[PDB]
C-alpha cells in the first residue's frame, strides 16, 4: 500500500485582531475562523513514525497568530495568501498550503444616530469567507465567497412548465413564497504569487461588495421563474462586472413554505388568492446548484 | 401515586403570516416558533389511559393555524393572550394555557436606498420572545424578551478589586474585551383577561424598542466595572421607562477573548497596551444573571 | 430600584478525570460539563461597582478544577454536593450554591470480546445529569436525570378516543409509532449535608440505573394508550424501587411519523395495513409532560 | 456567459421503513436521511427559463419513497443505486444522478436479556453513509464510509520526534490522551450497472462490519506514535481484507485534551506521572487527513 493523497494541520482556530486609532479613538474589530492543512514530502509521517516530516499542528497555530500579529487580516484573500506563502517558502518540504478563512461579523454600532468608536454587533449570521490554495510552482488559487445570507420574497415567485409524469404530484403556481440560504463563491484568475494578489488588494473587497449587491438586487426585482433562472441572472451579472474572476458559483436551498389549507374548518379560506397563513418547512428542501463561467 | 403536575401540547410549530397592501403593493411577513402546553383535568389520561380529556397536540397545531388566519401575529404578546384565552374559553376542563411565541427577524431589504415592497433579510439570529401563560380565574401573566443580541466592545471594560484567595489566578484589568449575548426579560403586571392586554397593545413594541435601545447604549457607553454593574444600569433604565413592568431581568453570558503571549517568538510584544490578536474562548464561559424590580 | 434575584458563576466547565489502577493497568475515564453559579450578599456588585463581593468566575473555574483532582468526580450527585458545600464553607457570604453536572458517555470498548483496559467509545449522546443546590441553613437539594435516550417502536402504540370537536382533524389509530427522546428527573429527599448525602451514595448510581432499565422495558412492552399513559407507569414504578425518591418527573416530546399515502402512484399501498414507508417529521412535535408523586 | 456546470434536486429527505415478519412477529426498521442531485441536458431551466427540462424536486422527493416502497432499502449501496439507476433510465435528458444517503442507528432494545420483536434504541450518534455516482455510460461510483464514531484513548498514544523550530512550543510526550471522531471512507471499484452492483451485495454490509472492527481494534492496541501512523495502519488492514476497494481515506481530528497545572495551588501535583484532571478543548483541533491505495 501507499499514500494516494495525504494533509494535515489545524482547524477551527478562532481569531480576533483590533485596530486602534490612536488619534482618533477609533478601534476596529475582525474575527475570524482559519483553518491550514499542509501538504508535501509528508508520506513517512503515515508509513515510517517519522514524525520529523511533521510540523505540529500546535505549531501552524502558533504560526496564524503570529502572521496576525505582524500583517493585516483583512481583505481575507491576502491573509490567507500571506498565510499560506509562509508554509511552502518557511518549510522546503511543504509544497502546498491550504488555507480557509470563515470572517464574522463585527458591524459597528449606531448609537443616538452616530457610529461608536467601539462596539460592535453581530448584525448578521452571514459569513464572507476564503479558500486560498497555495501550491509550489503553481500559484495561489482564490475561491472567494459569501454563505448563510437568509432572504424571502412573499410574491413575485413562480414555478410552472416543469415535467410532468406519473412521479409528479406539485402543483404548478403563479404566485408563491421564495427563500433562500445564499452561498456564493467567485473563482478568481491564478495568481502567480503574493506580489500579484497584493496588485489586486481592493478588488477583493470591491468585488464581495458587488456579489453580495448583485445577490440582493436580483432576487427582490426578478420576477422568478424558478430558482435556477434567478441564479443564473446573478451569477451572470457578476462576472460582467469583475473580469479577474473566471467563474461564480450558486448553491441555493429552496426553502419550501407550503400552504395550509383550512376550508375544513368554518370554510375558512386560506388557500390561493386568500393564503395568509403558511408552514414553513425544516425540511425536505430543493438543492440547486450552478456554475457559470465565460462563453 | 398521584399526578402532582402535568402539561402538554405541540411545541416547535412553525408559523408564516403574510399581510398584503393591495392598494400599495406592500406586503409585510411574520415568522413565528409557537409552543402550546395545556393544563386542567387532564390527570386521568395519565392514570387511567382516558383520552377523553385530551385535546389532541395535532388538534392545538390546528388551533394556532386557524388563530393566526384569524387574528393579528402582532405584536406577539397579544397574539399569545388570544391564543392562550381560547383554549380555557373553549374547553370547560383546561384551567392554563401556556404560550411560548420565538419571533423570526424578516427585515425589510433597501435596494438602491428605497424600501422593497415583498423582499426581506434575515438580518440578525436575534429572538424577540414572549412566555404568556394564561390562567383560569388569575388572569394572564406575560414576560416578553429579547435574545441573541450578540455584541463585543474592544476596550472599555474593566475587571479589578474582586476577591483575591488561595483559589484566584486572574489578573486585574484595568482594559480588556468584553462580549456577551444578551437574553433581557422584562416582566408585566398582571392582566386581568383579554381586553387589558389589548388596551395596552402599543406598549408592547414600545417596551421591546426601548429595552433594545437601553441595552445597545448602555452596554456602548458604560465604561463598565463588571458585567454584574453594567447590566443592573440596563434594568434599572428599562423599569425607569415602562411603569407596567414590574421586574427586569439579564442572563449575560461573559465571552471571554484571552490574550495571546508571543514574546516566546522573536520578542513579539502581544500583550497589555501592544494587545492586539486575541484568542476567543468557546468554553468555559461567565454567566451573570439578575433580576430587579422597584424598591 | 433593587436586585430582587441574583446569580453567578461559570458555565460549560468541561472536565475530564483519569482514574488509574497500577496493579491491573485498567484506566477508567470520566468526562462532564459542569456549572457552579453563586447566590449571597453580592448585590452591591451590581448596584455599586463592589467588586470585593465577587468570587471571580475564573475563581470558580479553577475550584471545579482543583475539587475534581482532590474528590472522586462520581456519582455525579456527590462531586455536585462536595462542590456547592465548598462554596458556602470557605465564603461566608455566599448562601447558596447551584451546580448543574452533565455526564458525558465513555463506554469501555470490547475488542476480540475481551474488554480493552484504556480504550473507550462514546456508545450514546444520551447524558446522565445532576442538580445540586447547596443552600445554607437548608441542606443539599438533589434532582437526577437521564436524558437523551431516543427510541422507537414500530407497533403496539396507539391513540383513540381523544375529544373531536371541529379543530380536529386526527385520525384515531390502533396501530402507529412511538419515538421519543426521554428526559427523567428524580427528586431526591433533601438531605441535610454532606454526611447525609455520603451516607447514600450506592443509591445515586442504583436508582440511575433502575430509572433506565424501569423506563425502555415499560417503553418496549407497554401496549401504549398514549404517551400520558405510558410514561405514568414508567413514573410509578420508579418511585416503588426507591423510597428517598419524592417525585419523577417526565419531558416526552412525541417525534411523529407520518403515513404517506402512495395511491396516486400506480394504486400503491402504503397506508394501514400495508404502511411500510413513513415520513419521519422534525417539527412540530407533541410534548407531553408529568411530575409523579406519592399519594 | 455559459453554464460550466449544473446540478439540482432534493436534499434532506428523511425517510423510514419498516419490515415486518408476520410469522414471528419481528419488526426491523430503517431510516435514512436522503439527497439526490440530478446532472443533464438542463443548462436551458438556467438560461432560458425553460422549465420542462426539469423533473421537480417534488418529484424527485416522491420518487425516493416510492423507490423505498418497492425495493430494499438496505444495504444503502444497493438503494442508491437502485434510486441513481432509475433518473438516468427514466428520463432521457438526464445523464447522471448523484445519491448521497446518511443511515441513522436505530439498534434493537435488549430487554430482560432477550432481544425485542419492535422496540429500538438509537444506540449511537455514529451513521453509515454511501455516496453513489450513476453517470450515464460511466457505470455506478459507490463510496461507503462510517463517520461520528467518537473514541477517547488514555494512554498508549505518543507525539515526540515532530519537527522543531522558531514556530514550536509543543512539549514533546510519551504518554498523552487521543480521542477523535472517525471518518472513515472506502472506495469501490468502478461498477458498470445495476447488475454488477447487485453481485456484489454481501460484500457492502461485510466490509462496512470490516472497516468497523479494523478501526477500533487498531484505535484500542496501536501504542500510537501520531494520528498519521495509526490511520494509514487502519487502512492497509481494510484494503487487505476487500479487493473490491481501490482506497480507503480517513479523515481525523484530533480532540485534544489539556493538561492542567495546579501546582499554584497548595503544590498540587497534576502534571505528568500525577496527570489525572484534564481540560477537555473544544477548539481549535488537529485535523489529519489520507487516502491509501495499493502500491
Ligand atoms: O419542486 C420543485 N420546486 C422547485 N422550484 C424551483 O424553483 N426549481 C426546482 O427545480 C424545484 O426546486 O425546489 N423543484
Ligand atoms: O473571572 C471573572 N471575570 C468576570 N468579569 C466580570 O465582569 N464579572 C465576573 O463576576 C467575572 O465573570 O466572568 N468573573
Ligand atoms: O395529536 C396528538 N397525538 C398524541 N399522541 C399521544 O400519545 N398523546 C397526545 O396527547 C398527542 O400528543 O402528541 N396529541
Ligand atoms: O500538535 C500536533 N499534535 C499532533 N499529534 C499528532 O498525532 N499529529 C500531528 O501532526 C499533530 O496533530 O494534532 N500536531
Amino acid at each position: 500500500s501507499a499514500v494516494k493523497a495525504a494533509r494535515y494541520g489545524k482547524d477551527n482556530v478562532r481569531v480576533y485582531k483590533v485596530h486602534k486609532d490612536e488619534k482618533t479613538g477609533v478601534q476596529t474589530v475582525y474575527e475570524m475562523t482559519v483553518c491550514v492543512l499542509l501538504e508535501g514530502e509528508i508520506e513517512t509521517s503515515y508509513t515510517k513514525a517519522d514524525n520529523s516530516v511533521i510540523v505540529a499542528t500546535d505549531s501552524i497555530k502558533n504560526t496564524i497568530y503570529i502572521t496576525a500579529k505582524q500583517n493585516p487580516v483583512t481583505p481575507p484573500e491576502l491573509f490567507g495568501s500571506i498565510l499560506g506563502t509562509h508554509f511552502i517558502e518557511k518549510y522546503n518540504h511543504i509544497h502546498a498550503a491550504h488555507v480557509n478563512i470563515v470572517c464574522h461579523r463585527w458591524t459597528r454600532m449606531d448609537i443616538d444616530g452616530k457610529p461608536h468608536p467601539h462596539s460592535f454587533i453581530r448584525d448578521s449570521e452571514e459569513k464572507r469567507n476564503v479558500q486560498v490554495d497555495v501550491v509550489e510552482g503553481k500559484g495561489i488559487d482564490i475561491k472567494s465567497s459569501l454563505s448563510g445570507l437568509t432572504v424571502l420574497k412573499s410574491t413575485n415567485s413562480q414555478f410552472w412548465g416543469f415535467l410532468r409524469d406519473e412521479y409528479t404530484t406539485l402543483k404548478e403556481t403563479w404566485d408563491r413564497i421564495l427563500s433562500t440560504d445564499v452561498d456564493a463563491t467567485w473563482q478568481w484568475k491564478n495568481f502567480s504569487g503574493l506580489q500579484e494578489v497584493r496588485s489586486h488588494v481592493p478588488k477583493f473587497d470591491a468585488t464581495w461588495a458587488t456579489a453580495r449587491e448583485v445577490t440582493l438586487k436580483t432576487f427582490a426585482e426578478d420576477n422568478s421563474a424558478s430558482v435556477q433562472a434567478t441564479m443564473y441572472k446573478m451569477a451572470e451579472q457578476i462576472l460582467a462586472r469583475q473580469q479577474l474572476i473566471e467563474t461564480v458559483e450558486y448553491s441555493l436551498p429552496n426553502k419550501h413554505y407550503f400552504e395550509i389549507d383550512l376550508s375544513w374548518h368554518k370554510g375558512l379560506q386560506n388557500t390561493g388568492k386568500n393564503a395568509e397563513v403558511f408552514a414553513p418547512q425544516s425540511d425536505p428542501n430543493g438543492l440547486i446548484k450552478c456554475t457559470v463561467g465565460r462563453s
